[PDB]
């Protein structure tokens, strides 16, 4: 009874990132990806260049239609959105969320709300960020925005855990029922490693893994993995802590992979035995 | 090094098709693949019906500008090509093996010529059956024809399988060094089993499988992962004969698992594990 996850973001022809980055892992662990690329790219942004176009609006919403229409709306558990092209997009993805609910009602809406972080390398199309926070942030039943995005969507700096346990809770109050703060950040216990947090109404887990010096080129897409990974243990029944140790743990897999080959794509290729069955232990703490 | 294929084809967001059925079987095997999409549709065309769009032939090009603006295209092993959304892509794939071939000469293009049954199959564009007996063909290192494929391809009729190698040097003489017919159909052993061929100037090796009984629905894609399989398998240093059993078991892991869960859609995904590391075990013979 394999689970399947309509998944609406970016693809990247050459590299990974999106669906580039998300789809194989969350494959690899036995969950089915339906990919609606939102845009084609020949590579992701953070390269400083790229060709490739935008798909229409119009496009994703007529591709769900032709889902329905051989009567399989009705088996999607999930529909997670990422990197958007165009703000328009997000319209039609909430469109794509009704429909998908409406053939079946238990199905989740996972948004990861990739705004734009142009230092980090990020290019995200302008209006995107006030449809997350407008439109997206209401619509879905479990949200992952890195600590700049929390920010942006409870519209309120974060600057400590506490902090950012309370402002997961201003989102889960206006709809998610849980907040996944993929990058803590500064906002951490230690700003030296790598710090999550998955948080409801009643409970947070806390976890955290060592950072890979990447120097000035830190590898696309680790977040979309994430997101990607965690929407798919959950759906599999996993504890919130199974599913957080599991996500953290295969991530750091595909990370010392890629830095073993001296290379600046995620190597989610190479590292797959790792993501199934990773070798290093992390530990959550619930707060 | 991991190996990396180009491969264009097209892409079905439900379902598995085109690069959506060969690309993570391909990575599962350890390659590394760059999906270029010839088309974006809500599922495959044997359904009788979807919706979606064509890329545009300019679009493949520019793509494929893009990755060597990065200068990664010499990163690339191989093209492969498959499902073309219109008869002009043909053009501009062959542009795009030029230019593979200028940045890495030992770099493949491996031509599935699918022609498609447009009426009770397959649904191909008009004139891309010609772009492959025109230009595919004569500019393909590899190349994979059914064997409906193959007598278009040769130009004449094909009723066994003396005949059929002897049509595959025919094909060799116009260019490839390789030919896997993927299916012999009425013109194998027997139409009881599923047959191919791999062959080349001094050598072919014939092969059987059982057939698995899917009725009236007979799922899609078992084309795309054959070859795609082959392609990974060559270019990770696999004697021909090596290629083909391998090839051969796995395929018909994935076709077992299929038929075992009642699905139409090839199980590429359920049956990972065998694709890897297939239980049965089929002999190819040296002719
Ligand atoms: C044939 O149904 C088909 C192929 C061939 O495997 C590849 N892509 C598509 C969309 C379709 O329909
Ligand atoms: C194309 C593309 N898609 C997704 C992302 C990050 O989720 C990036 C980050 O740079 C990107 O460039």
């Amino acid at each position: 009874m394999m689970k399947n996850i309509l998944a609406i973001q970016s693809h990247v022809v050459y590299g990974h990132a999106g669906n580039s980055a998300a789809e194989f892992p969350m494959r690899r662990l036995g969950a089915n990806v339906w990919p609606l690329n939102t845009v084609q790219f020949s590579n992701h942004t953070q390269y400083g260049k790229w060709t490739g176009c935008v798909m229409p609006p119009s496009h994703l919403t007529e591709i769900v239609q032709g889902i329905a229409a051989i009567d399989k709306l009705h088996t999607c558990d999930a529909v997670l959105s990422g990197y958007l092209g165009s703000a328009e997009q997000g319209e039609h993805i909430l469109g794509i969320v009704r429909q998908v609910k409406a053939a079946n009602p238990q199905a989740k809406y996972f948004c990861d709300p990739v705004m734009g972080h142009p230092e980090k390398g990020c290019i995200v199309a302008p209006g995107v960020a006030e449809f997350h926070v407008r439109h997206g942030l209401p619509a879905s039943d479990i949200i992952a925005p890195n600590l700049v995005e929390l920010e942006i969507l409870c519209e309120h700096a974060v600057n400590n855990v506490e902090e950012a346990v309370l402002a997961a809770r201003e989102l889960i109050a206006q709809g998610p029922q849980i907040v996944l703060v993929k990058h803590l950040a500064r906002a951490g216990y230690s700003r030296d490693r790598f710090e999550m947090l998955l948080v409801t109404a009643d409970e947070a887990w806390h976890i955290s893994r060592p950072l890979v010096d990447f120097g000035m080129r830190q590898p696309v897409g680790v977040g979309d993995v994430t997101s990607g990974l965690l929407l798919v243990k959950l759906l599999q029944g996993a504890t919130l802590q199974e599913a957080l140790e599991h996500v953290t743990a295969a991530v750091y897999e595909i990370m010392v992979t890629t830095k073993a080959m001296q290379e600046y794509e995620l190597q989610v290729v190479a590292a797959q035995d790792r993501i199934a069955k990773p070798e290093h232990y992390f530990s959550a703490t619930k707060l």
